[PDB]
């Protein structure tokens, strides 16, 4: 073995307590981070029992390999000299180059970034692709800024970051505040400085190093994940009454893939009210919703002028409808206890998380004690992160795979992500728990590699 | 002709309030930093009145150009894999490469470093030499570590830092926890990695790129500063009674230079009690105190077991004895409002700060309203930082100046530091206030250069 | 068309003699190297006759493009400052980046390394993949060192080497003294220094850039090579009585693949004595031998306690038993003269070398004059080097091929290696001599490319 | 010993003709360049006679070592995407790093730049300091652009140039369109990109790496040059009546130094009309003219108001006045054949060129055939280029010399520049011709070094 501290007798629980204490004291004022930490810490008790080493390893991995913060100055259109704070947390590079998006939001700060970046490590880990974990951004607020100002900012932001990122070092991506438009400016500036065309950013337009399936990526992934849980029960998606919530990017393509398979997608939520449609939606109808939602930027009720057999319930959730599968694709905690009882009552057999952690901490308890399969968002929606890894591959190969090819790869990646949760949770809990499986599997790949590499 | 934000009608005081508010909100949990900031902010009101631009410029300068934080792993002697957090804050490089020491202390963290680094910017600025401001360190605790472990740590620490420092970029130095022994290890490792002998660190041993007068540097400087205040009063140091506090490195050489001039140094403090010596100390006696204090490493009370003629009180500094020139070399707010009076009463004509801010905030008030010259530590002890700038010069010239030569340079640097405080405070306050002079002068050189360079 | 010397009317033999003389005088005290040279020189006479140029080209190629030697210091566990000599001979980069393992052995020195590296050039050449030739190591003795010390050494060793290796420059690998554990430490350190995840080393663990089939690689290759020699005789491996020698990594997987095909593998040698098994081994039995050998770590007589029919032969060579194919896999000069005779007597129509040069120089004579196909180890076991080339490919593509895929690629690479020996020996000797074919083909690809590139 | 260009038996004149023909054909459409070339070519006939080699060497030196041209994009204040062409001609680096200013003018193009850069080679050469020759700029028109736009442009311009310049490679400087304001922005941007404070540009403000005497540099130099011509005639400047042409930067400091010596400066020209002042100007009066001319930004005619005695002419060259010394510091063709005949008729003794080539080609003929000493502008005003070389030195030493020190150095440099013209012209023409001396000396140092370095 090795020695990463924690050699005492201390009940595995006391060591876990000692660690928590030590991590908290060093990061007193980083709530968001400390919370995402105490979270990963919970499900990792089984592995700690197998070997103490992991407790020390975790303490180490919880400490960003490196974090760069810098002043990003820019001149707005009124000729004013503004300033913002930029960050890039290169959390872990054990499995590959630091991977992680950039967030431009007024709420952004070190604590927030560490939180996001820390979680990225393991999410990436599951991918199977060689990707480390990272995250960056600024407290810059895109809202209200002109097109020109956004450009000026991106250029300045990249002028600082450019020297610390690279194809084999750190490959950033889009996130809140940083979309396609932004990635174009960032890339342009990077190319001008470094003087070379290379995959430093993922989510590039298709005309210059982008990948196919980037848009549909996450949604398709969620379905593929579920399709795998089902195939391991001699069943498939064909003819399953599905509940979907949200009408965002993920939600849309999720429905598109679902329809294309066995169909019977009954609903689609909105920031206020949802839509019903007995007999399920159809290819054609989804296009309308996509149009209305993308182009027409209209409320979801709108669909009502398009359907004969539609029905819009307002300020309510679709959870009291009987279904086989349910896809929480809106936002965090959209599923409380009352919703568990509702599901456990309509006999619902499975819930695949689309958005990040759409289930409430106490809601998972009832669901598990009622034998209702729960798919971790950490694994189910990793489809997006996975495709960006493929973008990196295509960039290195100097080729672009067909919409067809890229999809197939995503399907195998999803299949693998499933197998790992399944097998890992089985081996460590004796039962098949996807949620714990995702955490253990994700952590172990990193922890072991960390050890094999000398503990650097 | 530049627009940096505060163009409104608002009272200079309201703008200063708006700024304070904005800086605090972004650095909520960095007490040490926020305090050193609100401090520099105070004395800068006169300049704000001359031009609003400076308020914006200050907001910008208060934001580290860049800050790098990284995990420093190492294996102790028991074969344990330990870990520590390392920092390097490259605060400002407007006047030259980032300059600033490295501190190894269990209390070290980003807030503490920003605090030290932020102050370094202006202290360096006064120097006249081309030096930016920076600071670094780790929460690593030297105390208790073996010789071997200290080496292992330094090597690891440098392996991370090495890529971000350089002769023309960032030149670190010693500080608490990082002494000569440490700088040797750091340098050795740097050389091995970068594959080149160059001045990346100051405070190097004399055998390999070190400078003469490095030890005496600060103390000599404090005397030279005072000698300049006096010469501008048709008087000199010859035959003046002195109340020197402390017996550290600074204190010692301060006395040595004093004696060598006009002499009549009456005291030398200790962590508990001080020593008297009517008719002043003598070259010979100082050597004893130096011996007793440096090598033997035994409580200064031991001087009593040496020459008879000297007493030794207890639990207090010699702030009572009737002196005309006070040199406090110890620690933070070493002197307060109570001692402050003993001085007004006995009547100390002038007080030259040796340690950092040895005067209490309220003590300065009474002293100034009693026409007692007070020398800012920021300027008086800059002698140390100045000599390290000369080490850099000698390194670039590939030569080593004689103990003689290096001294003369230090004397002119001290003379210049004095003139700037004198002239600046005169021009902006109409009177000759050394304390405000130091702040204004230090800030202005940076602020202007900042503007001239495009506000980057 | 290009003049590299040796133009006189002199006999091809006198030029070969002149060259030998010149190479020896410059490398007087490098026996191992001079021997491996005089060896490659022998079989290259036919090509020399076709064009003198090649004699000069060889003189050039025999001179390492560059060789770096360096002092590697480290602190053992008793706190002692030790030191060792490290080497990296970048012999040739005409066909690709320098490729070649690292050997940690007390016998290591420049002569030894050149010897190994020089041979690597041509071995790699045959591969078909773009790989130059190199070799490195230290006189460091792993034996007796603690786990911790091995780590400390690797880190120091890499700190020196790191600046001269890279994905497109020199990609080292494992060898004697440098196994998986070591490559992990080396990689870890490299990543920390260069600050980037890239394929600098092959033989990495599967969790971080490793490849599938790495273990089985060499063994599978030897079988694939033989399978190709057979297919060019309208026959295959199915039902062939075979003789294997050794129970190492190569031997094991060789048997595994053999069994899987037509089977009838009759023996497996050991450092003292061999095992028999009429009717051949079976999938199951091999697993036992693998277990007994890789885990239990005991002599081979042990297999007896696992098979009634299995006869053991204390201290001998299997050769006398009648077989169709003999795969020697022990060590240099494993097949003596008297042995070789029995192969001809026993009808044995072919001998595929598994270990490096397991046949004695004079043994090859009788075997060839008796029409017994002899496969050059240089080509037959190149399977290992080939797979490491695929690891490099996968690393560049940022993907990991399936155990399945990687195998197929290896099969084509082996097929190609065979075809080149076959066709080349045919074209230059009029007959099909695999041994000469391997040398000529391997040399020519390098020699020509050398010329085409300007003779640099 | 070394065979370069020509040795064809041809007449020195036919070879010079062959060369001219060859240089012209390769640069058909670069009038400005071809003219500055045919010019240097003329005075170099004496040296060609001494050795043919130089003819070939010249052909080589006339070919820019390297020239980089690039598109410089920027966004004006109306939000428009503009574009301009940037250049950097690194003409010669035989004597040191490429040195040369940057010009921002609507007329700028490759031809223009080569012209200026080509001449810079030799001008620098005479300096004695280690400086190669270069030149750069853009067709960007500062006139009409806002402060903000100028900044945006500089930043973009530097973003392209930054990778090709450096302290030991190419050190640009100011010129038409590129003043102090611009060099600040250029420097700021460079520092941000390269991440290091170093002397990449000369003409930096004094607060950050600038040098003393930068303003007065050229003017002072012209006087020092003349003072040297006089001392070699047992005479000095004391009490000499002289005329200056112009009131620019050069003209002003020229007068300032003149006054300070022996004085009796009688005039100062303007873009239309000049000023007289019998008994010469005085320290005080010059300050008025300096004030009136710099800040007030008026025409020289407004001086008539600050002095009764001073009369004033309009659009009339100040050459028909009897004197001793003259100094044309305005612009080209300042002295026509006409204006030349006045000089001889006023028994004028010597003429020191201040501006670049203020004498007309045919005017030099009459002046020389009348024994009137003519100082080449190439040498007389090299004072400016010389001081910038000292800025480089001070930057490397990390110190700033006093106004005093820097002056002295300039005086020796001027003295040396004089001696070389004197001695060289003597050795090659048997007589003391400063104009030919400057050319020959300047060219020879470069030509020889070129040869000694291998002809690269």
């Amino acid at each position: 073995l090795h020695n990463y501290g924690y050699t005492s007798t201390k009940s595995v629980d006391n060591q876990i307590e000692e660690l928590r204490e030590k991590v908290v004291s060093k990061n007193k004022n980083e709530p968001e981070f400390l919370q995402a930490f105490e979270e990963v810490l919970s499900c990792l008790k089984p592995v700690f029992k197998k070997d103490n080493v992991y407790i020390g390893v975790l303490e180490n991995i919880a400490e960003p390999e490196r974090v760069i913060q810098f002043r990003v100055p820019w001149i707005n259109d009124k000729g004013e000299h503004k300033m913002n704070r930029g960050f890039r947390v290169q959390y872990n590079s054990v499995l590959g180059p630091y991977k992680g998006g950039l967030r431009f939001h007024p709420a952004v700060n070190l604590s927030v970034i560490k939180f996001l970046g820390f979680e990225q490590i393991f999410k990436n880990s599951l991918t199977t692709l060689p990707m480390g974990g990272g995250k960056g951004g600024s407290d810059f607020d895109p809202k209200g800024k002109s097109e020109n100002e956004i450009l000026k900012f991106c250029q300045s932001f990249m002028t600082n970051l450019f020297r610390y990122i690279g194809p084999n070092t750190d490959v950033p991506a889009g996130d809140i505040g940083v979309g396609g438009r932004e990635i174009g400016y960032l890339f342009g500036q990077y190319k001008k400085l470094k003087n070379s065309f290379e995959g430093v950013l993922t989510g590039k337009n298709i005309k210059w190093g982008g990948s196919n399936i980037r848009a549909e990526a996450t949604g398709y992934g969620v379905v593929y994940f579920a399709e795998n849980v089902l195939k391991d029960l001699n069943d498939n998606l064909e003819n399953k009454k599905c509940l979907v919530s949200g009408s965002g990017n993920v939600a849309q393509y999720l429905v598109e893939k679902l329809i294309e398979k066995g169909a019977i997608v009954l609903t689609m939520s909105d920031s206020n009210g949802y839509i019903l449609e007995p007999n399920g939606f159809t290819k054609e109808q989804l296009n309308y919703i996509m149009d209305i939602k993308n182009n027409q930027r209209l409320r979801l009720k709108e669909y009502l002028k398009y359907s004969k057999t539609a029905k819009y319930f307002e300020n309510q959730k679709p959870w009291n409808i009987p279904c086989d599968i349910a896809f929480p694709c809106a936002t965090q905690n959209e599923i409380n206890e009352n919703d568990a009882d509702l599901f456990i009552q309509n006999k619902c057999k499975m819930i695949v998380e689309g958005a990040n952690m759409p289930t409430h901490i106490k809601a998972l308890h009832k669901l598990k004690q009622n034998n209702i399969i729960l798919c971790p968002s950490k694994a189910a929606n990793a489809g997006g992160v996975a495709v960006s890894g493929l973008e990196m591959s295509q960039n290195s190969m100097r080729l672009q795979w067909t919409h067809q090819e890229t999809d197939m790869k995503l399907q195998n990646i999803m299949k693998s992500i499933y197998e790992q949760c399944h097998n890992t949770s089985k081996i460590y809990l004796n039962e098949s728990d996807l949620v714990a499986g995702a955490n253990i599997a994700g952590f172990l790949k990193v922890a072991d590699s960390f050890l094999e590499q000398g503990g650097l």
